[PDB]
Protein backbone atom coordinates (compact mmCIF):
# COMPACT_ATOMS: atom_id res chain seq x y z
CA UNK A 1 0.00 0.00 0.00
CA UNK A 2 1.09 3.60 -0.65
CA UNK A 3 0.28 6.20 2.01
CA UNK A 4 0.33 9.96 1.33
CA UNK A 5 1.39 12.13 4.28
CA UNK A 6 1.34 15.86 4.86
CA UNK A 7 4.90 17.03 4.16
CA UNK A 8 4.60 19.64 6.96
CA UNK A 9 2.57 17.85 9.67
CA UNK A 10 3.31 14.19 8.69
CA UNK A 11 -0.37 13.25 9.16
CA UNK A 12 -1.57 10.48 6.91
CA UNK A 13 -3.93 12.11 4.42
CA UNK A 14 -5.03 9.20 2.18
CA UNK A 15 -3.67 6.07 0.52
CA UNK A 16 -3.86 4.34 -2.87
CA UNK A 17 -7.01 2.38 -1.89
CA UNK A 18 -8.81 5.26 -3.66
CA UNK A 19 -8.71 6.31 -7.30
CA UNK A 20 -6.05 9.00 -7.72
CA UNK A 21 -5.47 11.21 -10.77
CA UNK A 22 -3.01 14.05 -11.31
CA UNK A 23 -4.50 17.34 -12.53
CA UNK A 24 -3.46 20.94 -13.28
CA UNK A 25 -0.22 19.75 -14.87
CA UNK A 26 1.19 17.80 -11.93
CA UNK A 27 0.21 20.40 -9.34
CA UNK A 28 -2.56 18.50 -7.56
CA UNK A 29 -3.94 15.06 -6.84
CA UNK A 30 -7.67 14.47 -7.22
CA UNK A 31 -8.81 11.62 -4.95
CA UNK A 32 -12.10 9.83 -5.56
CA UNK A 33 -14.01 9.01 -2.39
CA UNK A 34 -17.11 7.01 -1.70
CA UNK A 35 -20.15 7.90 0.37
CA UNK A 36 -20.68 5.47 3.23
CA UNK A 37 -23.28 5.12 5.95
CA UNK A 38 -22.57 8.94 10.01
CA UNK A 39 -23.38 9.36 6.24
CA UNK A 40 -19.99 10.69 5.15
CA UNK A 41 -16.86 10.57 3.02
CA UNK A 42 -14.77 7.44 3.47
CA UNK A 43 -11.50 9.37 2.93
CA UNK A 44 -12.36 11.69 5.81
CA UNK A 45 -13.51 8.94 8.16
CA UNK A 46 -10.71 6.51 7.29
CA UNK A 47 -7.93 8.98 8.06
CA UNK A 48 -9.66 11.02 10.81
CA UNK A 49 -9.41 14.22 8.80
CA UNK A 50 -10.87 17.11 10.78
CA UNK A 51 -13.17 19.54 9.02
CA UNK A 52 -12.20 23.21 9.41
CA UNK A 53 -13.50 26.55 8.13
CA UNK A 54 -11.97 29.76 6.81
CA UNK A 55 -13.08 33.27 6.18
CA UNK A 56 -11.83 34.24 2.70
CA UNK A 57 -9.26 36.58 4.21
CA UNK A 58 -7.90 33.99 6.64
CA UNK A 59 -7.53 31.46 3.81
CA UNK A 60 -5.65 34.05 1.72
CA UNK A 61 -3.39 34.62 4.71
CA UNK A 62 -3.13 30.87 5.35
CA UNK A 63 -2.48 29.78 1.78
CA UNK A 64 0.24 32.38 1.13
CA UNK A 65 1.85 31.21 4.36
CA UNK A 66 1.46 27.53 3.35
CA UNK A 67 2.85 28.20 -0.14
CA UNK A 68 5.91 29.79 1.47
CA UNK A 69 6.38 26.67 3.62
CA UNK A 70 6.17 24.36 0.58
CA UNK A 71 8.58 26.68 -1.27
CA UNK A 72 10.95 26.16 1.66
CA UNK A 73 10.69 22.37 1.49
CA UNK A 74 11.18 22.35 -2.27
CA UNK A 75 14.16 24.72 -2.00
CA UNK A 76 15.95 22.08 0.08
CA UNK A 77 14.88 18.95 -1.79
CA UNK A 78 13.81 19.94 -5.34
CA UNK A 79 14.94 23.49 -6.15
CA UNK A 80 13.81 23.06 -9.78
CA UNK A 81 10.20 22.56 -8.65
CA UNK A 82 10.02 25.99 -6.97
CA UNK A 83 9.01 28.26 -9.78
CA UNK A 84 6.50 25.83 -11.42
CA UNK A 85 4.85 25.34 -8.00
CA UNK A 86 4.76 29.06 -7.20
CA UNK A 87 3.41 29.78 -10.69
CA UNK A 88 0.91 26.92 -10.63
CA UNK A 89 -0.30 27.46 -7.08
CA UNK A 90 -0.92 31.16 -7.74
CA UNK A 91 -3.07 30.20 -10.74
CA UNK A 92 -4.82 27.66 -8.49
CA UNK A 93 -5.31 29.89 -5.42
CA UNK A 94 -7.18 32.53 -7.41
CA UNK A 95 -9.56 29.93 -8.85
CA UNK A 96 -10.19 28.31 -5.45
CA UNK A 97 -11.04 31.73 -4.01
CA UNK A 98 -13.66 32.22 -6.73
CA UNK A 99 -15.55 29.02 -5.81
CA UNK A 100 -14.82 29.47 -2.10
CA UNK A 101 -18.22 28.35 -0.83
CA UNK A 102 -18.35 25.28 -3.08
CA UNK A 103 -15.56 23.64 -1.04
CA UNK A 104 -15.37 22.17 2.39
CA UNK A 105 -11.98 22.21 4.10
CA UNK A 106 -10.15 19.40 5.91
CA UNK A 107 -6.86 19.11 7.80
CA UNK A 108 -5.03 16.06 9.11
CA UNK A 109 -5.82 14.62 12.50
CA UNK A 110 -2.88 16.41 14.15
CA UNK A 111 -4.65 19.71 13.36
CA UNK A 112 -1.27 21.31 12.75
CA UNK A 113 -2.03 24.92 11.71
CA UNK A 114 0.86 24.77 9.22
CA UNK A 115 -0.53 21.64 7.58
CA UNK A 116 -2.17 21.26 4.21
CA UNK A 117 -5.87 22.05 3.83
CA UNK A 118 -7.65 19.64 1.53
CA UNK A 119 -10.73 20.66 -0.41
CA UNK A 120 -13.79 18.40 -0.52
CA UNK A 121 -16.16 18.68 -3.46
CA UNK A 122 -19.03 16.57 -4.80
CA UNK A 123 -19.57 15.47 -8.37
CA UNK A 124 -22.66 16.67 -10.16
CA UNK A 125 -24.68 13.54 -9.30
CA UNK A 126 -24.49 14.99 -5.76
CA UNK A 127 -23.28 11.63 -4.35
CA UNK A 128 -19.65 10.88 -5.28
CA UNK A 129 -17.15 12.95 -3.24
CA UNK A 130 -13.67 13.93 -4.32
CA UNK A 131 -10.83 15.76 -2.59
CA UNK A 132 -8.08 18.01 -3.95
CA UNK A 133 -4.57 17.98 -2.49
CA UNK A 134 -1.45 19.94 -3.36
CA UNK A 135 0.87 17.25 -4.67
CA UNK A 136 4.02 19.13 -3.61
CA UNK A 137 2.73 19.18 -0.02
CA UNK A 138 2.47 15.34 0.11
CA UNK A 139 5.09 12.65 0.77
CA UNK A 140 4.59 9.00 -0.34
CA UNK A 141 5.50 6.29 2.15
CA UNK A 142 5.52 2.72 0.80
CA UNK A 143 4.92 -0.08 3.28
CA UNK B 1 -1.16 2.41 9.69
CA UNK B 2 -1.00 -1.39 10.03
CA UNK B 3 -1.46 -3.59 6.96
CA UNK B 4 -2.67 -7.18 7.42
CA UNK B 5 -1.30 -9.58 4.83
CA UNK B 6 -2.04 -13.15 3.78
CA UNK B 7 0.78 -15.35 5.13
CA UNK B 8 0.50 -17.59 2.09
CA UNK B 9 -0.11 -15.49 -1.03
CA UNK B 10 1.15 -12.22 0.58
CA UNK B 11 -1.94 -10.34 -0.64
CA UNK B 12 -3.03 -7.32 1.38
CA UNK B 13 -6.29 -8.20 3.09
CA UNK B 14 -7.20 -5.17 5.22
CA UNK B 15 -5.69 -2.45 7.36
CA UNK B 16 -6.42 -0.92 10.73
CA UNK B 17 -8.61 1.79 9.21
CA UNK B 18 -11.57 -0.46 10.09
CA UNK B 19 -12.89 -1.53 13.44
CA UNK B 20 -11.07 -4.83 14.15
CA UNK B 21 -12.03 -7.31 16.89
CA UNK B 22 -10.49 -10.57 18.11
CA UNK B 23 -12.98 -13.43 18.27
CA UNK B 24 -13.06 -17.21 18.78
CA UNK B 25 -10.41 -17.20 21.55
CA UNK B 26 -7.82 -15.50 19.38
CA UNK B 27 -8.36 -17.72 16.35
CA UNK B 28 -9.92 -15.01 14.19
CA UNK B 29 -9.98 -11.30 13.43
CA UNK B 30 -13.39 -9.75 12.80
CA UNK B 31 -13.17 -6.65 10.58
CA UNK B 32 -16.21 -4.37 10.46
CA UNK B 33 -16.75 -2.67 7.11
CA UNK B 34 -19.23 -0.14 5.83
CA UNK B 35 -21.66 -0.42 2.95
CA UNK B 36 -20.46 1.81 0.15
CA UNK B 37 -21.59 3.10 -3.25
CA UNK B 38 -22.76 -0.25 -7.46
CA UNK B 39 -23.29 -1.30 -3.82
CA UNK B 40 -20.65 -3.25 -1.92
CA UNK B 41 -18.32 -3.54 1.06
CA UNK B 42 -15.54 -0.97 1.51
CA UNK B 43 -13.08 -3.62 2.80
CA UNK B 44 -13.51 -5.62 -0.39
CA UNK B 45 -13.13 -2.65 -2.72
CA UNK B 46 -10.33 -0.94 -0.80
CA UNK B 47 -8.06 -3.97 -1.07
CA UNK B 48 -9.38 -5.41 -4.35
CA UNK B 49 -10.54 -8.64 -2.73
CA UNK B 50 -12.05 -11.16 -5.14
CA UNK B 51 -15.30 -12.95 -4.40
CA UNK B 52 -15.20 -16.69 -4.96
CA UNK B 53 -17.63 -19.58 -4.45
CA UNK B 54 -17.45 -23.16 -3.22
CA UNK B 55 -19.49 -26.24 -3.05
CA UNK B 56 -19.57 -27.55 0.51
CA UNK B 57 -17.45 -30.49 -0.64
CA UNK B 58 -14.95 -28.20 -2.39
CA UNK B 59 -14.80 -25.97 0.67
CA UNK B 60 -14.24 -28.96 2.95
CA UNK B 61 -11.26 -30.03 0.84
CA UNK B 62 -9.92 -26.50 0.45
CA UNK B 63 -10.10 -25.71 4.14
CA UNK B 64 -8.35 -28.82 5.46
CA UNK B 65 -5.48 -28.18 3.06
CA UNK B 66 -5.40 -24.53 4.10
CA UNK B 67 -5.00 -25.66 7.72
CA UNK B 68 -2.00 -27.84 6.77
CA UNK B 69 -0.26 -24.90 5.10
CA UNK B 70 -0.88 -22.85 8.25
CA UNK B 71 0.05 -25.71 10.58
CA UNK B 72 3.33 -26.03 8.67
CA UNK B 73 4.24 -22.36 8.97
CA UNK B 74 3.25 -22.44 12.65
CA UNK B 75 5.56 -25.41 13.31
CA UNK B 76 8.59 -23.28 12.39
CA UNK B 77 7.24 -19.99 13.78
CA UNK B 78 5.48 -20.66 17.08
CA UNK B 79 4.74 -24.36 17.61
CA UNK B 80 2.76 -23.49 20.74
CA UNK B 81 -0.04 -22.10 18.53
CA UNK B 82 -0.48 -25.38 16.62
CA UNK B 83 -2.55 -26.94 19.41
CA UNK B 84 -5.09 -24.06 19.71
CA UNK B 85 -5.00 -23.28 15.96
CA UNK B 86 -6.01 -26.76 14.75
CA UNK B 87 -8.39 -27.01 17.72
CA UNK B 88 -10.39 -23.85 17.01
CA UNK B 89 -10.00 -24.19 13.24
CA UNK B 90 -11.67 -27.62 13.30
CA UNK B 91 -14.41 -26.17 15.50
CA UNK B 92 -14.60 -23.16 13.18
CA UNK B 93 -15.01 -25.32 10.06
CA UNK B 94 -18.02 -27.11 11.52
CA UNK B 95 -19.65 -23.77 12.27
CA UNK B 96 -19.00 -22.51 8.75
CA UNK B 97 -20.21 -25.72 7.13
CA UNK B 98 -23.35 -25.67 9.28
CA UNK B 99 -24.19 -22.11 8.15
CA UNK B 100 -22.55 -22.36 4.73
CA UNK B 101 -25.30 -20.43 2.95
CA UNK B 102 -25.00 -17.25 5.06
CA UNK B 103 -21.49 -16.53 3.78
CA UNK B 104 -19.69 -15.03 0.87
CA UNK B 105 -16.07 -15.87 0.24
CA UNK B 106 -13.22 -13.56 -0.71
CA UNK B 107 -9.58 -14.06 -1.58
CA UNK B 108 -6.79 -11.56 -2.09
CA UNK B 109 -6.46 -9.89 -5.45
CA UNK B 110 -4.00 -12.45 -6.86
CA UNK B 111 -6.77 -15.11 -6.66
CA UNK B 112 -4.30 -17.68 -5.30
CA UNK B 113 -6.27 -20.97 -4.93
CA UNK B 114 -4.37 -21.73 -1.68
CA UNK B 115 -4.49 -18.32 -0.03
CA UNK B 116 -6.79 -17.49 2.86
CA UNK B 117 -10.51 -17.28 2.21
CA UNK B 118 -12.17 -14.51 4.21
CA UNK B 119 -15.84 -14.83 5.04
CA UNK B 120 -18.36 -12.03 4.57
CA UNK B 121 -21.45 -11.97 6.80
CA UNK B 122 -23.85 -9.26 7.95
CA UNK B 123 -24.97 -8.35 11.47
CA UNK B 124 -28.39 -8.90 13.03
CA UNK B 125 -29.26 -5.48 11.59
CA UNK B 126 -28.69 -7.11 8.16
CA UNK B 127 -26.94 -3.95 6.99
CA UNK B 128 -23.52 -3.87 8.68
CA UNK B 129 -20.96 -6.09 6.90
CA UNK B 130 -18.12 -7.79 8.73
CA UNK B 131 -15.38 -10.09 7.50
CA UNK B 132 -13.77 -13.01 9.30
CA UNK B 133 -10.07 -13.77 8.89
CA UNK B 134 -7.90 -16.56 10.31
CA UNK B 135 -5.54 -14.58 12.53
CA UNK B 136 -2.75 -17.19 12.37
CA UNK B 137 -2.73 -16.83 8.57
CA UNK B 138 -2.03 -13.09 8.80
CA UNK B 139 1.09 -10.99 9.38
CA UNK B 140 0.72 -7.48 10.86
CA UNK B 141 3.28 -5.13 9.29
CA UNK B 142 3.52 -1.39 10.00
CA UNK B 143 4.66 1.61 7.96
Amino acid sequence: MIIYRDLISHDEMFSDIYKIREIADGLCLEVEGKMVSITGVDIVMNHHLQETSFTKEAYKKYIKDYMKSIKGKLEEQRPERVKPFMTGAAEQIKHILANFKNYQFFIGENMNPDGMVALLDYREDGVTPYMIFFKDGLEMEKC
